[PDB]
């Protein structure tokens, strides 16, 4: 099945989803000077307020924490979208060191992690409906940096040792994810995919340029997940981000300089 590692990993995707090689992959690198400011960006429009958790899994490729998406209130609109989001989970990729773990980024730069919000369009119905149109999904990527902790990350990161294979899943209401956000909405936005299996071409990609600040000993907790299921040979879950792809004439659009 695929995953991470030397066998299975991101160089051998494009065999079973041969869009792995398509126009439109992510992540992708920003160079920011190739970046291209548009004035015309709106503000990003971030409506976390209503939003309603309900578990959160170890799917054998990260975790997972899923929303009650049957409502409006949990939205991503703006920016550069043209329709309204709901979101249905959040989940990260990381690294086996804290120079790397991001997917998307930065003039090369990599960071410790990056936190992936996932949002399907309203004029889809569903989530299954909306991966299979151009402008399906709205992901809100936000790169993690070391240092402060991040109060609002810490029931997050005090459940992991509950779910560590995979299979694995905790109670997890009442959680607000206005607590993994930073202070500023800027950001950069390209049209792209998933960065996972089946590589769809969906997904409209809006990343933050301010990381949130998370702790070295949050971050440690990532690492002590595992791949493997219960009772099988231990695979530590670190390193599960794919590289940057090629972007192929996209154009990376920036609401600032
Ligand atoms: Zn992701």
């Amino acid at each position: 099945h695929w995953g991470y590692g030397k066998h299975n990993g991101p160089e051998h995707w494009h065999k079973d989803f041969p869009i792995a090689k398509g126009e439109r992959q992510s992540p992708v690198d920003i160079d920011t000077h190739t970046a291209k400011y548009d004035p015309s960006l709106k503000p990003l429009s971030v409506s976390y307020d209503q939003a309603t958790s309900l578990r959160i899994l170890n799917n054998g490729h990260a975790f997972n924490v899923e929303f009650d998406d049957s409502q409006d209130k949990a939205v991503l609109k703006g920016g550069p979208l043209d329709g309204t989001y709901r979101l249905i989970q959040f989940h990260f990729h990381w690294g086996s060191l804290d120079g790397q773990g991001s997917e998307h980024t930065v003039d090369k730069k990599k960071y410790a992690a990056e936190l992936h919000l996932v949002h399907w369009n309203t004029k889809y119905g569903d989530f299954g409906k909306a991966v299979q149109q151009p402008d399906g999904l709205a992901v809100l990527g936000i790169f993690l940096k070391v240092g402060s902790a991040k109060p609002g990350l810490q029931k997050v990161v005090d459940v992991l040792d509950s779910i560590k294979t995979k299979g694995k899943s905790a109670d997890f209401t009442n959680f607000d994810p206005r607590g993994l956000l930073p202070e500023s909405l800027d950001y950069w936005t390209y049209p792209g995919s998933l960065t996972t299996p089946p590589l769809l071409e969906c997904v409209t990609w809006i990343v933050l340029k301010e990381p949130i600040s998370v702790s070295s000993e949050q971050v440690l907790k990532f690492r002590k997940l595992n791949f493997n299921g219960e009772g099988e040979p231990e695979e530590l879950m670190v390193d599960n981000w794919r590289p940057a792809q090629p972007l192929k004439n996209r154009q990376i659009k920036a609401s600032f300089k």
